[PDB]
Formats: C-alpha cells, sequence, structure tokens
C-alpha cells in the first residue's frame, strides 16, 4: 500500500479507559493493570471490557496510524463511532458503531455480523489502519508481511464521528499481559 503519507500522530484518551488500564506518560501505550487503576467512574468509560479510545476525531479525509501488537494472545484494533455504547455487554459490529479486527484463540477474524474469517499466513507484530472517511472504507494492513491487505470494510455508514478503537484484551491465560503500542511516523 501508499497510505503512509496519510499518517496522523494518535493519543490515548485516559477518560474513556476501562479503569484496569495503565495508559503510559507519552499516552502511546497501554497495558492491562494487575487490579483497578485507582480512577474516579465515570460514563465514558469502557465498563465490560479492557477498552480505550484515541483522544482524536475524525468526520473527513484520509488517516493512517500503526500499532504494535507483539507477543498478544488477543486484541481487538479499528475505529468506532464516538457515540458507541460504554456500559454493559455489546459485540462488535458496524450496527453498533465498530469497524475492528481481532485475535482471539489463534485465529484473526473481522468484526462483521457474523465475524468473518482472516487469511493470514505470516502472523502481525504491527497492524496498518487506513480510514477514508468520503469513501466509506477502513482497511488493515499487516506491515511484518510488507504491508499486505488483511481487510477492507467498504460501503461503510459511519454515521457520526469517528475514533481509533483499541481492545488490549484480558489476560487470563497470563501470556497477553503486553501492551498495544501506536509505532512513531
Ligand atoms: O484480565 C483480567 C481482568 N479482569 C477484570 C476486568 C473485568 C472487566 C473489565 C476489565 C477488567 C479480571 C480477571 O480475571 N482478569
Amino acid at each position: 500500500h501508499h497510505h503512509h503519507h496519510h499518517m496522523v500522530h494518535i493519543t490515548l484518551d485516559r477518560n474513556t479507559a476501562n479503569s484496569w488500564l495503565i495508559i503510559s506518560k507519552d499516552r502511546r501505550q497501554v497495558r492491562m493493570g494487575d487490579t483497578h487503576q485507582n480512577v474516579s467512574d465515570n460514563k465514558e468509560r469502557f465498563s465490560n471490557y479492557p477498552m480505550v479510545l484515541g483522544a482524536q476525531r475524525f468526520s473527513s479525509g484520509k488517516m493512517y496510524w500503526e500499532v504494535d501488537v507483539t507477543q498478544k494472545e488477543a486484541w481487538d484494533l479499528g475505529v468506532c463511532r464516538d457515540s458507541v455504547q460504554r456500559k454493559g455487554q455489546f459485540s462488535l459490529s458496524p450496527e453498533n458503531g465498530f469497524w475492528t479486527i481481532w485475535l482471539w484463540q489463534d485465529s484473526y477474524e473481522a468484526g462483521t455480523s457474523p465475524q468473518t474469517t482472516l487469511h493470514i499466513q505470516v502472523p502481525p507484530c504491527q497492524i496498518g489502519i487506513f480510514v477514508d472517511y468520503e469513501a466509506g472504507v477502513v482497511s488493515f494492513y499487516n506491515i511484518t508481511d510488507h504491508g499486505s491487505l488483511i481487510y477492507t470494510f467498504s460501503e461503510c455508514v459511519f454515521a457520526g464521528p469517528l475514533r481509533p478503537f483499541f481492545n488490549v484484551g484480558f489476560n487470563y491465560s497470563g501470556g497477553n499481559a503486553a501492551p498495544l503500542k501506536l509505532c512513531p511516523l
């Protein structure tokens, strides 16, 4: 791909984070904490899952960023509407305002409803995410495999401002403690 020149500097929004997440000082890394991280509750925080939003809101244009997923067993990545549900149980789907892919139990899937199997020969250590607002496109790229395409959501109905979306996943196994990191431009 040749989307690198639309690179944007993403930072994480503390206020949206599940209360167990630890966001680095530079707001570029996030990981699962051992316990509750001693923050007050608020209506923005994702309550049920280890999720956080980027601070940036996009309503036009083309945007690109990259995320490091090295040594994780489980995670979700993509974009979502600013108005997505924060509290309780929900599925990641375009009907609920999410355009995402994930790793879970040694398989990669796109967050369609129902979910779509992805075909990845080279497990990625870094993921590229491209959003074309006007075109209604969200695409995912395997940076470890020379930028190969993972998945394209087309005919997207964003229906609002978009925010970068992250889920570090649970760490029931003791093998998923590693952070998500926003990679430098
Ligand atoms: O990885 C974990 C975290 N988990 C707490 C938790 C629940 C809901 C949302 C965020 C955090 C408990 C557990 O058993 N392991």
